[PDB]
């Protein structure tokens, strides 16, 4: 499912991501935009052989099981395909574990590179929340 900006903002909000760990809603949306272009079906393979899945491009090396990443750790306890659903719940639960892990949102390269330090509030402007 390809989300609309405001639609995603409202779902993430509803899922408790606004200010989760001190990161405002616009950070989350900004990251989704740049990680997957708001598409829950986004997948991308990496050189280490791992793959990134979903709207937040969660990696199979640590976070989910895809059956083809030797040495995966499966920290969120889910199959990676659960991160491609139209229902963002598993993505959100898994993202909260990630962000709580120590480097915060820096875990997301597109976030660090394109969102961090910008006026991320722009991402939820005009939304009915």
């Amino acid at each position: 499912k390809v989300f609309g900006r405001c639609e995603l903002a409202a779902a993430m909000k509803r899922h408790g991501l606004d200010n989760y760990r001190g990161y405002s809603l616009g950070n989350w949306v900004c990251a989704a935009k740049f990680e997957s272009n708001f598409n829950t079906q986004a997948t991308n393979r990496n050189t280490d052989g791992s793959t990134d899945y979903g709207i937040l491009q969660i990696n199979s090396r640590w976070w989910c099981n895809d059956g083809r990443t030797p040495g995966s750790r499966n920290l969120c306890n889910i199959p990676c395909s659960a991160l491609l659903s139209s229902d963002i719940t598993a993505t959100v639960n898994c993202a909260k574990k990630i962000v709580s892990d120590g480097n915060g949102m820096n875990a997301w390269v597109a976030w660090r590179n394109r969102c961090k330090g910008t006026d991320v509030q722009a991402w939820i402007r005009g939304c009915r929340l």
